[PDB]
């Protein structure tokens, strides 16, 4: 249809015209081929020349290694440019797909991702590269073959063309004339076959009626009309393809009279015969592959138009020119209305909360819907419907992305971790500023150098999975050295439930304390001594605030908070 | 493997003689059509104009029709064969199906008995008879042709039998060369696309950490080293095809450079040289088919142990002696506990019951287990297990079986109707004993004679399936006209169903009214149109029977059969 493909192509132009050139090669040393039939017939054991027959061996083995050589030329020359538009817009997706919105990625598509850039990608040319192996090759065949079958004899050339299509629709009205028949006569056995169905239900009343030769006699008279109906099939089946035979042998013997009689022909001395008779039997290969070139370049384009829909969609919005660096003071949210896009319920309904200078805040609960969603909003992975989060003073929405991004922390026990060195993971996008010194001591603060000694190298071993294949602890303490390191105003502790060993436990809170030592911390917890040793408590319950007060007032006043407190203790 | 099929195949031998010598015919015209390339090519074209130009046409369609007409003969006298040793073997099997017991046909298989008559026993001679047209049509044209290979120049045929061992052997163990380094590279692909699929999954790790630059210029030294692993598939994938054609080709060579020796070239002309070599590429194909000519007869022959074992299980226990012509008696039980067969737990449980002259007895209950069974085993469609059933002073293994099952009358909702007519429907087995006026008689008796009436032709017309397709409350009284005719001193009356309607129940009642004035009736009843009638009751409570007494009595206690009544009503 559309080539809206063909700008990625143009750069790369010069292996196809030699993948254009070494395959017609590939064409005209199989129709230079089939003309060696005409001396080796003609001067050769005929006549006295045994010379001839000297050379043909060498223009036999010559004729190959020419066709075994463009066979290469013109199969690597292909391959290096349907290998470098496929190459080249499999990194243009992998630089639109990490600037495309969470949501995409949310549950819209999961593993078929990768399914539009190693199939989906591949087949945009290695089934658009088939249709131009196919029309080049089997395109230029046919031209060499309808001029040696021209310049050998033209008179029997008229002749045997006409004869091609009389032949294929007498043998196609034919077939169509027994397959109406052979349809009736099947649809005639399928009629009759019913009472045979029929003859074995009726088991409980033939015994106890006293009469299985009625039953049995009966039969008798209902196989007998599925023989005599049940080998006319084949009566009717197998006289087709006699006739089929005879029409088209019909035309071998006008083939064969008219190369006889009149003296306009008999211009052939029997090797001209060969070489225009044996030429269309290979002539009837390169027109059915000629014919299914229009069902390849149907696919390897509709696999093209999935690609533009992954590209060229909506980006992150960054309507915004307002940049924060260092972000002291306060975080508040004002008339906030959200909900997750693709679901009904609202999630947040104008709620109203605020992070003072430093102190840390606890949105606890058991709800599952309302405390890890906030954390979202905050780091603006999903935008807010309608309302305003005040950070420092301004919303969110006037705030860059790249400059909001920069002030958080998401410290949590799910974290991917990349495949470089500690001096790499440690200081992931920040390794051109960060010396090795202060990460060392930043991983010592983390309280988990410890592991990093039990390694291969220490400092600069591999990390990610394909390597060492660490726990979750190390993992957990190497995300609060990466945001120890970075030095993030506002922190989103996550603190997730899982196993607390003796002397792990400690390890991760002395670095989650050394961490929230100082910094302003929304917490969402299941922990008894956070929920204590927190300055101001937040409860929400299906995105309904029941308190905003100390744990001593939300004592006093049970609420949820005791009967959350019951599966805390 | 073990031919037991043959005394069935014996006398139908003379179809298998006519298709054998109808059939080489078929085999020795296209031997007899390739050797016409002689005298075309040599005696033709090369030494005059018209020599052999104007006989050959009128062969070429000679031929044609001598092959046209022993592919009607050889395929017509076939299928009389294999349309009598598949109707002889379907018969037989429903001359043993109908006398054999109820266990087979009670979900053992339901549907699949008709997939031993109709499709399963064709395959035992379309399968079979297939092993026979191939290794004796493709069994004699090779026979044919290298007949023309040795009479027609045999040094060159030597040297090229020689030669196509050695380039099959070479093509193999190239293929098998290639296909190694296929599927090695095939791996290395995959190790280097799981590399590349472990990149997106830290989307929430890459934009908030800000480095995006980092996985653009990651995903390039991906991408090339997944582009140079992606040429190199085709780069050694395409060497195998022109080392296969390289290798095919010299072959080639060597056969012409041999047909330069003055030994050779002494016997090979303008011709003598086609005929030899393209009648090796119409030996390929009857060489390729013969190879399964025992894949097809182990097809056909393992689908004959599957039909011959329902040829070899067993059948009616038919020892017995004792008979009697009409049972004026008693009917008894004897603890008599059965289960039925592929089941654990007992249906029945111990049951003592004893059945007068001429009076009525009840088997209510809404349990559903045991009434019926009741009916089966007094009928002896199962045998007993746990005692005996004294019938008329008799036990019921004594007795022969028509002797018994003549003295029984079923009378249900779920009467299977024969499609013959309503004459012979009424007097099912007994046509010729009765005539016509006791069935008119009976038809008027059993209160059914008004819808025949309606009919279009009364007494001589269609009644069963396929036909007017009559309803269950003309089936009803009909089974009535049916019980009332033959006359049975037994009467096990269902009750069928409570779907009483306005002048059909009055018809349904007085002509089951009319059936027991007289004979012994064990009736089973869910309808209390018979309870309170009844001379005497027995209940059945869960599979026992526990409460045989009157109806008042069993008025005076409550038991089962009371609260029957309460949520009866």
């Amino acid at each position: 249809t559309f080539r809206r493909l063909w700008p990625t192509i143009a750069p790369f132009k010069a292996g196809l015209i030699v993948a254009g050139v070494a395959l017609i090669l590939n064409a005209a040393s199989d129709t230079f081929m089939l003309s060696l039939l005409k001396p080796l017939l003609d001067d050769g054991f005929g006549k006295t020349d045994r010379s001839v027959l000297v050379w043909m061996p060498l223009v036999v083995i010559g004729l190959m290694i020419l066709r075994g050589i463009t066979s290469y030329v013109s199969s690597y020359c292909i391959s290096w440019v349907s290998g470098k538009v496929v190459m080249t817009m499999r990194r243009r997706l992998f630089g639109h797909m990490m600037g495309m919105p969470v949501s995409f990625f949310d549950k819209q598509s999961t593993g078929t991702l990768l399914s539009r850039i190693t199939y989906d990608s591949e087949q945009v040319a290695s089934s658009s590269s088939g249709a131009l192996i196919t029309v080049v090759r089997e395109g230029a065949s046919i031209i060499g073959l309808f001029i040696m079958m021209f310049y050998y004899s033209w008179q029997l050339s008229i002749i045997l063309i006409v004869l091609a299509p009389i032949v294929s629709i007498a043998i196609r009205v034919v077939s169509k004339r027994f397959r109406n028949i052979s349809k009736n006569m099947q649809n005639t056995m399928g009629q009759v076959t019913t009472s045979a169905e029929q003859m074995l239900k009726g088991h409980k009343e033939v015994l106890i009626f006293g009469g299985q030769e009625v039953e049995t006699k009966r039969f008798d008279k209902v196989s007998n009309r599925m023989r005599l109906q049940g080998m006319k099939m084949v009566s009717a089946s197998s006289i087709s393809d006699p006739i089929i035979q005879l029409i088209a042998s019909l035309a071998l013997a006008f083939v064969l009279y008219a190369a006889s009689f009149p003296s306009v022909m008999d211009s052939l001395t029997a090797g001209t015969i060969t070489v225009v008779f044996s030429s269309m039997i290979a002539l009837m290969r390169p027109l059915k592959s000629l014919t299914n070139v229009n069902a390849q370049f149907q696919r390897g384009m509709a696999a093209c138009q999935t690609l533009f829909t992954i590209l060229d969609s909506e980006q992150e919005k960054d309507e915004g020119k307002r940049v924060i660096e260092r972000a002291t003071g306060d975080v508040e949210f004002r008339n906030v209305t959200f909900t997750y896009p693709g679901r009904d319920v609202p999630a947040l309904r104008n709620i109203n909360l605020k992070i003072p200078a430093g102190k840390t805040v606890a949105l606890v609960g058991r709800s599952g819907s309302g405390k890890s969603t906030i954390a979202s909003l905050i780091t603006r992975f999903y935008d807010i419907d309608e309302g305003e989060i005040l950070m420092d003073g301004h919303d969110l929405r006037e705030y860059t992305l790249a400059s909001l991004r920069n002030q958080v922390a998401l410290v949590s026990q799910n974290v991917h971790l990349f495949n470089d060195t500690v001096a790499n993971n440690i200081a992931y996008a920040r390794t051109e500023q960060y010396s090795r010194e202060q990460i060392e001591e930043a991983a010592r603060m983390a309280y988990a150098m410890d592991f990093i000694n039990k390694m291969d190298n220490g400092l600069d071993t591999v990390i990610g999975e394909n390597g060492v294949l660490l726990s979750g602890g190390q993992r957990q303490r190497i995300a609060i050295a990466r945001a120890l390191l970075r030095d993030s105003p506002i922190l989103i502790l996550d603190e997730a439930t899982s196993a607390l060993d003796t002397e792990s436990e400690r390890a991760i809170q002395a670095a989650l304390d050394e961490l929230q030592k100082n910094r302003t911390s929304l917490v969402i917890a299941h922990r008894l001594s956070t929920i204590e040793k927190a300055d101001e408590i937040v409860v929400v319950e299906d995105g309904v605030i029941v308190e905003r007060g100390t744990h001593n007032d939300l004592l006093e006043h049970r609420g949820v908070y005791a009967q959350l407190h019951k599966m805390q203790f």
